[PDB]
């Protein structure tokens, strides 16, 4: 059978550029506000495929409470879900990310956040899928407050 | 052969306390449930058969005074009924406050009973805003839901 | 051996109705701003769809430096986008689209949606499900600066 996740994130801009989004440097006048390092679409896609084996969320598999996994960048922490997602019998379907930001330009960056997830989950660049769009200037988005992104997977237990 | 659906419900606060999300009262300091409500949307969804609106419309007296499980399990009912069974459910609530976590064991728990399903198939979180938008600013509360159904 | 997807999209209200939602035209004070003629709900199913195929979105296949298909109704842009997923041996699953808005009314116009989305990916009704919300006056929808609209896909391969 398979199993559907979703995430969703959310971080507020302030401090200095560069952002980071789906393992990727993207220069900006602002920075993301967040306790790591505010990756929505890797924090996103991890609740997602975490979520796809109802092992919780980021919050639950990594807490206040364990050292472990404090000061790790988003990557890290989407290989160590992985790692026990493949471990727990899962096998990766497929998985889609929807950036949504007024700015910065997400478009030019996109290549290289698949290659960077592709390599973290093992898979083929076929499965895969990251995009961005704005909500045209509505909401705490479109004028420019801060970043959201929504991510589902398809997992095959 | 599996089916996908999805649900976005949103509740805006008018006096703001209580509230019942997941079926459980929560105090802030239809009934409002955005949590199940999104859920019976996306499982009615992936059935091909509309919403809770579509169902059950403020119009029609026959669920006057229904709560959400109520809700919930009728349409479960009519979703087996169409020949479909239970993949797994992910819910997501989007809120500010009140702290959602301490009653999320417990709406997984309502949700399965209601479903007939293991709790191994049933995935709530809650997340914020961080202090963005009309979630963000306290004035309502939000939910976003995926269902997948078998056969 | 099936494929998920996720769409999503926002146009804003300006100048004057019609609306068009879902290839259906509906009555309003207001209409869409939009590069094309800003069907929120045909947008978010085939970036849905194409999300589910790993080909990006309608911007990757449809960009506006390309003259192919500058000024095609969203119909014609679902078609052409379910021609593309089709050749990469995709067939359809089934298809869940959420619009929301505070007004204008869908709800009388869903069922006609249903019958054009059905045509257009030449499906079964019961692969077609179209629903619609409000934002209970909150947020720019609430508040009726403009729609949204969020789709999920699932493709077989
Ligand atoms: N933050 C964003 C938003 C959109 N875009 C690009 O703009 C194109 C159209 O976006 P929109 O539908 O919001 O007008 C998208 O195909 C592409 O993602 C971007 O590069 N960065
Ligand atoms: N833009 C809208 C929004 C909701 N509706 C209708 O209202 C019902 C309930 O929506 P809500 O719970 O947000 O008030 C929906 O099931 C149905 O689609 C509509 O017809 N047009
Ligand atoms: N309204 C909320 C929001 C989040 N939370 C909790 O806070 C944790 C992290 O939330 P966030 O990503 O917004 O910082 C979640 O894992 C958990 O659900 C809560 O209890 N109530
Ligand atoms: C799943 C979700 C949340 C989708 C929509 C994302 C979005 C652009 C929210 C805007 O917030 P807002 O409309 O509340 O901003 P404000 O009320 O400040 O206009
Ligand atoms: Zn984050
Ligand atoms: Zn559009």
């Amino acid at each position: 059978e398979m199993r559907i996740g979703h995430g969703f994130d959310v971080h507020a801009f302030g401090g200095e550029g560069p952002i980071i989004i789906g393992g990727v440097r993207i220069p900006y006048e602002k920075g993301l506000l967040a306790h790591s390092d505010g990756d929505v679409a890797l924090h996103a896609l991890t609740d997602a495929l975490l979520g796809a084996a109802a092992l919780g969320d980021i919050g639950k598999l990594f807490p206040d409470t364990d050292p472990a996994f404090k000061g790790a960048d988003s990557r890290e922490l989407l290989r160590e879900a992985w790692r026990r997602i493949q471990a727990k019998g899962y096998t990766l379907g497929n998985v889609d990310v929807t950036i949504i930001a007024q700015a910065p330009k997400m478009l030019p960056h996109i290549p290289q956040m698949r290659v960077f997830i592709a390599e973290d989950l093992g898979c083929h660049m076929d499965d895969v899928n990251v995009k961005a769009t704005t909500t045209e200037k509505l909401g705490f988005t479109g004028r420019g407050e801060g970043i959201a992104c929504e991510a589902v997977a398809l997992l095959i237990k």
